[PDB]
């Protein structure tokens, strides 16, 4: 009955329940997929986390700096889901950058240290999981990342907006990697979610009027959204994601869907 | 369990069975979408096409460009829908440019009186049936119209460029409108497919240089296209625009979904 | 020693010392261009105008929607230039939408006759200029004509948003024709400026929240450019138009040059 | 009299004299700039090739990875200038990628090691570079860096391509800083030239695909730029990097001037 009936997919970036990644996860398996889920660090929460899913599924530590859990990762996929079985999606939705990177630090006084570490987890890791999970895929699959729109530059994101640019870019040639194997690659660009990451890390760099200036964000978000927009929301965004991995977007690939309430395509 | 199960939807466009309107008409009836057809000028013609589609579905006569038929619209529709229903989604699947417009006739030679056909057609009737039709439409519904990327001048296409950069603009209004009613408004720019307007227009207007540029619209497309394009198979286009009318793309609007291939993406 | 010293252009789109094409004229004229200057409708007021220009120059009648305006127009330049002379520079800046297509009136209520009077001097007349005066142009000439950024919809720029997105897809095609000439073909993106089209046409479409609303307007626009923006100064647009018209941009053409303190570049 | 009379100008980036630098450095001279010279590693070379230009120049050791040398580079620049006097304009013109990056060399198979270096480089440092020359630059001012249009994928360009994003994103935030100063922030993408680094790196990595690889490159950007495109010279994107560091666009910053022939406005 579902849209993703049968399909077998590895959701990264589950760390909370507010996570995007766990909405998606949650959407997928409303939907009838399999699941492998990959946790980073905090892997004994993360375990708790995911006992709150409408089913269980195994969890496989994913550093994507860790170039051995990266080396192991489909053999590890491979265990979980049986031999002679594959993946039909994977979903990137990882993202870090150090504090000097954001908020009301200034731009130019983020060492380029952090930066790169930003830059590796936020972009590079998209073609490094795919790099280790195509030659595990099926005809049809999917493989999509999360992004959030950098054409232009704006307060607080700094680096991290350097980094989905960066971003973009790697996925258009992941496309191309993709392609050989039938295999399509795409990034959600979402709006404005209250995520673990939005307050800590965001929230975390913004120092005093954080509270009140994510207000206006959200404010801003939906004035400027003309079907409006809900930053205590995350499933509009998962649903969009699982769009990408059904059968339904078959002919789009190296491209970026907006899931953002159409604010991108508005200038007030 | 089909996609767009009891779904209300009209669907404008259909002239032969390989029109896009015609296959996106096929792919929501296999998903339990119940449809209304609407035709332009030669209905008897359409009627035996549309008598090809796996359902019964009423057609309903309209030209664009007549202040009437536009007049009489909803009021018609909801007669074939039964009084109390509304519509859950509509399908812009029309565009036409006079022959001096198009080819390889000279792009300074298209008088005014045919380019500003050819826009009216093409892009202002996205607004005229939007108008017409929002008030029929419940939240939640979908607009969706036919695009072909213009961001770029190119050979052949000429004025219709023109036209769609102007659709364009017009869905990103349409979808400021489409929000009061809780309806989202969309593009789907599809890459190239072998249609009655591929032929009789593009191709009539190109006169001895048709077939090498249509061959090399099939082939090049594929080239670029990182998981390939097969310009004689409307599903893929057929079935995004179902993705968009249906409840899986909720946050996206003002917006354009690219299903070619990827192509857009790549240089070379 | 002036960047324009001996070039002969046609600038159109006086009709006041607030014109955006005053200042281009003022300024081309301080750096040595020889100008032939095209007036619509108030052409005893333009020679008025006029006259508070560095040096006296021809006045033409043109209307952009008259096609024996059009057709005598290279004939007319050839007069006022010396025959045997050919134009290096040509200037568009020109524009009009009736009051349905803009400000408050509802967007679905314009009429095709009102948009099509739009379209046809703001973006058709781009094409219609060129085809009259490209046969009377020198290599390394250009085309310069004025945009305003219409790939995000937003209040009151209405249906002129639709046009400036048709003049930015004319304009490629434009280039395209130009290039068989040896001259390029570009537009540059103004941000407001305080002229008659500004206060007549827009202020005047947004009823009582006009003089405010225009004042909000600049105040945005300074905030998001990070260089600032002076709604009151002509001079900096002015200058752009004239490096395009200089040598010193011989590799650009079909393309949008953004003259707005770079605010296009920032989201807030 | 000249385009930059008066005006001081550093330029970094010449390393052979078919460099793009080479020939900014030659045309600003020309046009009455005062130079200050940057080069990196291989100093006694690059000071014979700069002895070349048409006129004499301080040339200064800049490896934009060491900290020292960006540290101390504001107070060498002055040291070059006089005390009291400020650049008017900063040109970067550098970038790197390892091999591993580039060309037949399996996307995937780029280490991030190398992948961060050609970041660190080819992008980061167009920040480092503001922040230590922003201080000592006048109002007014102007700094440029070099581009590749990297919208799109392609063969070969691989994890330069994903730098050139980060450094579009980059750029844009160097425009919010250098507005504080007064300062512009832009970039030149330019269409390919024949370099050290088109030789040494792009076509060291393409190997036995580099001939058809780069024939395919030349004749199709020759094909799509309107005006033209000669591989074979640089002084049109000279030229338009003279244009951005001169007075003549006063209004625009954060963005990117396209000298590539109009190539990226066409699709063929
Ligand atoms: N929250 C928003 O408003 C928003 C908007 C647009 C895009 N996004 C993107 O959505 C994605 C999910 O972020 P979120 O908002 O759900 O935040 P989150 O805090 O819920 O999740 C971020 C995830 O990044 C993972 N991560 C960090 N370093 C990692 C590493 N080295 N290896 C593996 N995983 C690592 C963390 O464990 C965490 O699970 C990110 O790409 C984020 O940039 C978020
Ligand atoms: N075929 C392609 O390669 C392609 C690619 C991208 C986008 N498109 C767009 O897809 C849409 C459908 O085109 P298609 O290729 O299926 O061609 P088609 O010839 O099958 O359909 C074109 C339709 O336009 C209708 N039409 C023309 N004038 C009309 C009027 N006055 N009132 C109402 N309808 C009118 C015609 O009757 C016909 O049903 C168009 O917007 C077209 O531009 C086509
Ligand atoms: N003022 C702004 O904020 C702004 C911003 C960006 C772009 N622009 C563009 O700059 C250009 C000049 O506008 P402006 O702001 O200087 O206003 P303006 O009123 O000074 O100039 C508009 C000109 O258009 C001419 N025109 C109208 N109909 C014509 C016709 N049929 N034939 C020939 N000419 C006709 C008018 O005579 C007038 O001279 C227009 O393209 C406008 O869209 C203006
Ligand atoms: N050649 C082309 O077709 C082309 C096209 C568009 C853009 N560009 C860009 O133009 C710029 C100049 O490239 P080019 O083609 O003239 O090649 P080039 O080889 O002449 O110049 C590249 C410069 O980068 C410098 N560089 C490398 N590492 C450095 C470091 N650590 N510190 C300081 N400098 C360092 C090199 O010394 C060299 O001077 C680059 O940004 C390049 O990406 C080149
Ligand atoms: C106020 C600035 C506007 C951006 C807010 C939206 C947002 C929130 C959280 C996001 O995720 C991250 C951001 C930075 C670093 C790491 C992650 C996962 C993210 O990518 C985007
Ligand atoms: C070089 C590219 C030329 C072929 C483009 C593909 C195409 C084919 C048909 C299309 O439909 C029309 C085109 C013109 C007029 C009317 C219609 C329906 C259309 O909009 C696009
Ligand atoms: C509030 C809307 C956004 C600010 C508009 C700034 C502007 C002002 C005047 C312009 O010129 C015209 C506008 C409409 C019709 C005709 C012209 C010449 C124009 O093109 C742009
Ligand atoms: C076939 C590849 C696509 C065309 C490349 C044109 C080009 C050539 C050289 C360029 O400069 C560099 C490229 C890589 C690394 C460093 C530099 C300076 C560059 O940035 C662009």
């Amino acid at each position: 009955t579902g849209l993703l009936d049968g399909k077998r997919i590895l959701v990264s970036g589950i760390i909370t329940d507010s996570s995007i990644a766990f909405h998606i996860a949650r959407v997928a398996q409303e939907q009838g997929a399999q699941l492998v889920l990959t946790g980073f660090d905090r892997l004994r929460l993360i375990q708790r986390i995911t006992d709150r899913l409408p089913a269980k599924a195994p969890l496989l530590e994913l550093d994507v700096q860790n170039e051995e859990h990266l080396a192991s990762l489909a053999g590890r996929v491979t265990e979980a889901i049986g031999a002679g079985n594959k993946l039909d999606g994977v979903v990137h939705s990882i993202g870090f950058m150090p504090q000097t990177g954001m908020g009301i630090n200034p731009f130019f006084d983020a060492p380029y240290a952090d930066v790169s570490k930003g830059i590796h987890i936020s972009a590079y890791s998209y073609a490094s999981m795919a790099k280790a999970l195509l030659p595990i895929m099926n005809p049809g699959g999917s493989i999509v990342g999360m992004d959030f729109d950098p054409s232009r530059a704006m307060p607080a994101y700094n680096w991290m907006t350097v980094a989905k640019s960066a971003l973009e870019s790697v996925n258009r040639f992941v496309a191309r990697e993709a392609g050989k194997y039938g295999v399509r690659s795409n990034l959600v660009a979402a709006g404005p979610i209250r995520t673990l990451a939005m307050s800590a890390i965001v929230g975390g760099a913004l120092g005093e009027e954080a509270g009140a200036q994510i207000q206006l964000l959200e404010e801003g978000w939906d004035q400027r959204a003309p079907i409006g927009w809900n930053m205590k929301d995350a499933t509009p965004v998962a649903k969009t994601v699982c769009a990408l991995l059904s059968d339904w977007l078959p002919a789009t690939t190296g491209d970026i869907i907006y899931a953002d309430g159409g604010a991108h395509t508005q200038l007030l």
